Parts: structure tokens; sequence; C-alpha cells
């Protein structure tokens, strides 16, 4: 519910941000100081994954065939291959996240930016409804940010 809320909220600004290049600069929900933490984190962790994946990225995209608001709204495989030993870890949801901020620069760039946020509720919802019990135990995004201090 809130745990929803806030992670939405993280995943929807990093990809529209990703996409566009814009900071969307509008305030945030009520927990305001953890997602504003976590975006920061994923700024630096998830452009890595990015960059370091961009061949594999390429290769899942094409394979996907991701194109308007449908197949938008249907990343599972994605959730097989980043969980396909069954194992959870922050790793693994930075790199879910980074592959959606991928997904959402190519959306921009076939003009089809409209698929966004749809983009970011299906990767919450498919995040949120499995892994909720391993969230919650893990503090959230807290422990994210946390995990990721440096
Ligand atoms: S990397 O080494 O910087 O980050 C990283 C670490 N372990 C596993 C992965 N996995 C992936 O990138 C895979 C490959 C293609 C793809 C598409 C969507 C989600 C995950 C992945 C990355």
């Amino acid at each position: 519910d809130e745990l929803y809320r806030q992670s939405l909220e993280i995943i929807s600004r990093y990809l529209r941000e990703q996409a566009t290049g814009a900071k969307d600069t509008k305030p945030m929900g009520r927990s305001g100081a953890t997602s504003r933490k976590a975006l920061e984190t994923l700024r630096r962790v998830g452009d890595g994954v990015q960059r370091n994946h961009e061949t594999a990225f390429q290769g899942m995209l094409r394979k996907l065939d991701i194109k308007n608001e449908d197949d938008v709204k249907s990343l599972s495989r994605v959730m097989i291959h980043v969980f396909s030993d069954g194992v959870t870890n922050w790793g693994r949801i930075v790199t879910l996240i980074s592959f959606g901020a991928f997904v959402a620069k190519h959306l921009k760039t076939i003009n089809q930016e409209s698929c966004i946020e749809p983009l970011a509720e299906s990767i919450t919802d498919v995040l949120v409804r499995t892994k909720r019990d391993w969230l919650v135990k893990q503090r959230g995004w807290d422990g994210f940010v946390e995990f990721f201090h440096v």
C-alpha cells in the first residue's frame, strides 16, 4: 500500500527522468526524504547497470518486442531472467529497474512516451507483489539506500 505508493513514486520518476533527461521537481509524497535518497542512489547504480549491460538489454528488448501499452503491461520474462534461480537481493532489484529505464528510453525514441507511466506500474506491480515480504524485512527503500550507501 504505502510500500507500493513509495516504490511507484521512485520507479516512475527514475524512468521518466532517464527517458526525458529532465528532472521532475514537483513535490514528493509523504516520505520525501526516503524517496529522494532512493532516486539519488538509482542515478548512481542504475545508470552503471545500463552502461555495462547495454548489449544484453538491447537483446532482451528485441526479444520482448515492446512497442505499446499492451506490451508495456506485461514485464514477465524479465522477471524470469532476473530471478531465474529465485534469489532476491538489491542488485537484482536494481537491474530490473535499470532495464525499465532502458525500455523507457526506447519508448521515448519511438514516440510512445505515454507508455512510460504504465511501464513503471507493471514493474512496481510485479516487484511489490512478488517481493513484498522480502522488501519489508529489508526495511524497504531505506535499506536500499543504506546498502548502496558508499
Ligand atoms: S552488471 O554486472 O553491471 O549488473 C548485473 C549483474 N548481474 C546480473 C545482471 N543481469 C542482466 O543484466 C540481465 C541480462 C539482460 C537483462 C534484461 C533485463 C533484466 C536483467 C537482465 C546484471
